[PDB]
């Protein structure tokens, strides 16, 4: 078989990305290890940007969206004691955040290609890609014990952080940068109604919390944990508890708890890999790089890497200009780094780090009262987390 | 679940330290990705070194090869018009090969490891090493939908070049050596008498060609091709035409051609990580590195790397000598090196290069009048041949 672009994983990246391409008349193909209940299973991201949320509109799978999704305009952070709400819309100029679960936007994106007719191929295994360097690359796999070929132009890596992808490219050609975090975040999800309006991002002694939501009796609640941790060590019971140990007396007595749909605990941790690309591959999304969840930037960056690598093909197969795919990975990895600053420096604020003398933790409350108390440092935070703009 | 030792990958390098391992009183399970049919459906390997034949003797696994291996004293190189014998015995010091299957003596482990009750872990789906670090690691995986965790002490990874192991390494902690050739081998089992009762190393105009065998009734041949080629434009009958063009016409005319019971394309390719450890983690084989097969040494690495691990694992449990396990990548690197140059070197001498140019394929052609008439030059290709000694 032969496509002109194939892409690897169906996760909100290859369907994002070949949703957009089909609707450009440039066929590709997604080839995905397993099935697609599995990736409905993943429940992750809950927080979207706004360039995110233009992009579903361009692709044509905004309907449920703009229905179902919740517009916050602002968002808080408690900190010793006192509870302070950033005013995102006036601080940013205008821009909002869109709460609409990951497991949604992927539904939305499966039933979009399904109808389209376009090709998905589940249950592929053994995925190697050959000929990178070539002019005519190709995917090799198995589908019910036979090995196929699928020849094509370009191949688009979008199988996150333990994809082959990434592994296809020679090591010598990468330099990785990575930060590993001394603890996790214990996810939650409740059919509950959330305790307030807007998020609730927690500094408090015993360590993180964050309260978020899905929908109006749908709740995601984290909390941090070390990495020693089992999920099977923490009832629901055992979570009630310790969440409401670590938010306000008043959030905490109008908290509404209930059994869990999910329960399970993500690590965290930074990772980015120079250059994003390879011959005809380009990685894009948690292929090429992974920031903590504080931020909710991860499947933000997916998108703009999504928007880039789109607008790029475009050019070449419409325009004929194929040199400006040279430019991908300059272009992604300005905004990339910029993001992993920021989830970075929001870790660093809200998480209780072991083995921390008594001048950081000083600084780190600083940093709060600081941020959280100057028109300027407010538009920082503000402007960082709608999202900063998209390049050209 | 709990053991002493997790082992990754039931390939030889696995199996064989297993084996090692459970004879020495040391709990270990054996995780596979695949079925035992897949394993077993790998031609590969058909020269092993003393110290292999040693090694299977002491996990007391030499019975079947005791009696059906075929044990060798010279090898012959064919180039510009001459057929040159190395007689290994001789120059060596008496050392040999033996030429055995590396899918008999796959099957000859299965079926001791079987025998013996120790626990084999097949369709072990999603494995994620855990804690690497940490003085209690621990590894976890799919098994018919359940993940389930496995505690451990110790992780061999004995997975291959794409194994998860290498990957679960902080990319920043190792530094990668690797080569890859512009040309790959097309190899064709047959179920036909061998040409020659030695091997046949033939560098041609044409390409590169190898006569080898299994046993009476059973050859293996190769031919060079370029990485372009796909196996099913190579019919039988192209192949033995092929062949024949690039042997002796002494050689090609005794040749017994016949229907083919596999045929494959293996591409070339050289490759080291430094080191070759992390933690309670201990890379062995393919996953550590790959060496062309040009000079047979990729087993046998496996099995010295592996020797050397159970040693080691041996003071450590045995002896309560645990610090000893930070000498196995200086231990395993120098004899892992030296195989590599010499590979690296048949390779530079028995193959066709695309682009030489005038001056080099003379200086190819006088190293093996130089090498192949001299008998300090014999010498050196026989020591490495038959296998520099394991280091203590
Ligand atoms: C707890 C948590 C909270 C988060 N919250 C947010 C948030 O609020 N906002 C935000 O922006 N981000 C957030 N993120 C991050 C976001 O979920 C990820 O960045 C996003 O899922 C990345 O999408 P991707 O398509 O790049 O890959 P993935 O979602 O990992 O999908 C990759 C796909 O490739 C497939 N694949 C893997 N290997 C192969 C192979 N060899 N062959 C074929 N297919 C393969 C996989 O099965 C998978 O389907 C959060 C993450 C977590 C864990
Ligand atoms: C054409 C050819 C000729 C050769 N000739 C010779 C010769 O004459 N002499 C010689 O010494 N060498 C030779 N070699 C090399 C030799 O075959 C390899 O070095 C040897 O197979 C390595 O064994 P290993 O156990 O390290 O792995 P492998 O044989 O690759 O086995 C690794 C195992 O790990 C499993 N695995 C992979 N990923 C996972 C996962 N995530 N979870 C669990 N399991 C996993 C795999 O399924 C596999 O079963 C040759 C190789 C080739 C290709």
């Amino acid at each position: 078989m032969k496509t002109q672009v194939a892409i690897i994983g169906a996760g909100p990246s290859g369907l994002l990305l070949g949703q957009l391409l089909h609707k450009a008349g440039i066929d590709n193909v997604i080839l995905e290890r397993t099935t697609p209940d599995y990736v409905l299973g993943r429940i992750r991201a809950g927080v979207l940007e706004q360039g995110m949320v233009d992009l579903l509109r361009e692709a044509g799978v905004d309907r449920r969206m703009a229905r179902d999704g919740l517009v916050h305009e602002g968002v808080e952070i408690a900190f010793a004691g006192q509870r302070r709400r950033i005013d995102l819309k006036r601080l940013s100029g205008g821009k909002t955040v869109t709460v609409y679960g990951q497991t949604e936007v992927t539904r939305d994106l499966m039933e979009a290609r399904e109808a389209s007719g376009a090709t998905t191929v589940y249950q592929a295994a053994e995925v190697r890609l050959h000929d990178l360097q070539g002019e005519r690359p190709y995917v090799t796999f198995e589908r019910d014990g036979e090995r196929l070929r699928l020849d094509c132009d370009y191949i688009a890596g979008c199988d996150g952080f333990h994809g082959i992808s990434r592994q296809s490219i020679p090591a010598e050609r990468l330099k990785v940068f990575e930060r590993v975090y001394p603890f996790g975040w214990l996810g939650l999800l409740a059919d509950t109604p959330p305790v307030s309006h807007e998020l609730i991002y927690a500094n408090h002694p015993r360590g993180f919390a964050l309260c978020s939501q899905r929908s109006a009796t749908r709740s995601r609640y984290y909390v941090q944990v070390p990495l020693t941790e089992k999920v099977e060590d923490w009832s629901d019971e055992r979570f009630w508890t310790e969440l409401k140990a670590r938010l306000p007396a008043e959030v905490a007595e109008k908290l509404v708890t209930g059994p869990s749909l999910e329960k399970s605990i993500a690590p965290l941790r930074s990772f980015v890999v120079e250059p994003m690309q390879h011959g005809r591959l380009f990685l894009a999304g948690d292929a090429a790089h992974i920031v903590p969840p504080t931020g909710a930037k991860g499947l933000n960056l997916a998108a703009s890497d999504v928007s880039t690598l789109y607008r790029l093909l475009l050019k070449a197969y419409r325009e004929g200009r194929g040199e400006l795919l040279e430019r991908y990975s300059a272009i992604c990895l300005r905004r990339i780094w910029k993001a992993e600053r920021f989830s970075w420096w929001m870790t660093s604020v809200l998480h209780r780090f072991p083995d921390t003398d008594a001048f950081s933790q000083r600084i780190q409350q600083t940093e709060l009262e600081y941020y959280l108390g100057s028109e300027a440092g407010l538009a920082t935070i503000a402007e960082n987390y709608v999202g900063l703009p998209y390049e050209e």
